[PDB]
């Protein structure tokens, strides 16, 4: 019954709004906790950039990176939203731990096209996804294009319920050191950008830490972990309104974040 009216209070925002609403709660195993349009593909957006952290981090877990290797690079790195590359394209370089936490939490596009760079490009952050077992999040292409979001493109897309499993396994799951998820995780709680999503509709005492994306054509996307009441969860929402203001479309995925929490408080 909790779950009907879970799923009657989205229909009603997206009635209410023109939006498209896909979410997935998954517990620690990535058992489904809740879903609404959960197999629908959306584009990622930026949320992909805490994957991307995730990758970094196990290659320095597994000490084929280093956090403080210096990435060299010029004004050709230099796109749309990119505020720490900026600051730092005077020295010539930002460090791997650098740009990952600018990639994170201020979802600097230059510094997650850095990284994308060391890596290898989008094809290895696909396989990265395959290599934690998401056969369907695939990175095609490099910020700011990525976030396109064009109806009908699947390139650069997940689905809700697949994203949530992969912030499952990053978190939970044992993808990372003990030492690199809780680094990971309080990376999450710090990102600048999701005041006014999901933590916006969250209680205050839930333990929050995600990461926003944003794209053309209206989408509006965050995803990340809460722990409520002694219960830990991974959870992914991704929206597309476009007839929303850009203030509207935070407010949309706050209000999701109540009906998230309206669910969980009823189970
Ligand atoms: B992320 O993928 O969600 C984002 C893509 C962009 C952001 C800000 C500004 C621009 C402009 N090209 C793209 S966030």
């Amino acid at each position: 019954s909790e779950k009907l009216t879970f799923k009657t209070d989205l229909e009603k925002l997206e009635r209410e709004k023109a939006a498209q609403i896909g979410v997935a709660i998954v517990d620690p195993q990535g058992e489904i906790v809740a879903g609404h349009r959960m197999a629908q593909r959306f584009a990622m957006c930026s949320t992909f950039k805490f994957p991307l952290a995730a990758l970094v981090f196990e290659r320095i877990d597994s000490g084929t990176e280093r956090g403080d290797r210096k990435l060299s690079y010029g004004p050709d790195m230099i796109v749309e939203w990119s505020p720490a590359t900026e600051r730092f394209l005077a020295s010539g370089h930002m460090t791997v731990l650098e740009a990952a936490q600018a990639a994170v939490q201020l979802s600097d596009n230059g510094a997650t096209n850095l990284l994308l760079r060391e890596i290898g490009g989008p094809a290895a952050m696909t396989q990265y996804f395959r290599k934690i077992g998401d056969s369907v999040s695939r990175l095609d292409r490099k910020e700011p294009e990525m976030s396109d979001n064009t109806p009908g493109d699947l390139r650069d897309t997940t689905t809700p319920i697949a994203m949530a499993r992969t912030v499952a396994k990053v978190l939970y799951g044992g993808a990372l050191t003990s030492t690199s998820t809780h680094t990971i995780e309080r990376w999450l709680i710090g990102n600048q950008t999701g005041d006014a999503t999901l933590r916006a509709g969250f209680p205050k005492d839930w333990v929050v830490g995600e990461k926003t994306g944003t794209c053309a054509n209206g989408g509006r996307n965050d995803i990340g972990f809460f722990k409520a009441q002694e219960r830990d969860y991974a959870v992914a929402v991704y929206t597309t309104a476009p007839k929303l203001s850009a203030v509207e479309r935070d407010e949309l995925v706050a209000s999701v974040g109540q009906v998230i929490t309206q669910l969980i408080l009823s189970t």
